């Protein structure tokens, strides 16, 4: 369906969702950071925004929803973390782990 549906359907409280595209070094780094962690299977999802041939529309909606159109676009539940640098900052400070504990996402 619509870009809004594609995105909103995926974002869920308690779940880590990262919108990505192919050929995206920062997407791969975001994936590495999050895949290291003991997040429960099913509560981490990487979403290829190009797979339905509506890349631009999806980025347009991400821009509307979050203020930026770029991937990776990282969500912890409904919270938009932002991009890769944002995620790195949280990982390093320990805030990523604390947030995952609070929302019950660990295995
Ligand atoms: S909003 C979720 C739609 S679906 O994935 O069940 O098809
Ligand atoms: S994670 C994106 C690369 S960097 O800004 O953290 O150097």
């Amino acid at each position: 369906g619509t870009a809004q549906e594609f995105v909103n359907c995926k974002i869920q409280p308690g779940k880590v969702v990262v919108f990505i595209k192919p050929t995206c070094p920062y997407c791969r780094r975001a994936q590495e950071i999050l895949s290291q962690l003991p997040i429960k299977q099913g509560l981490l999802e990487f979403v290829d925004i190009t797979a339905t041939n509506h890349t631009n529309e999806i980025q347009d909606y991400l821009q509307q929803l979050t203020g930026a159109r770029t991937v990776p676009r990282v969500f912890i539940g409904k919270d938009c973390i932002g991009g890769c640098s944002d995620l790195v900052s949280l990982q390093q400070s320990g805030e990523l782990l604390t947030r995952l504990k609070q929302i019950g996402a660990l295995q």
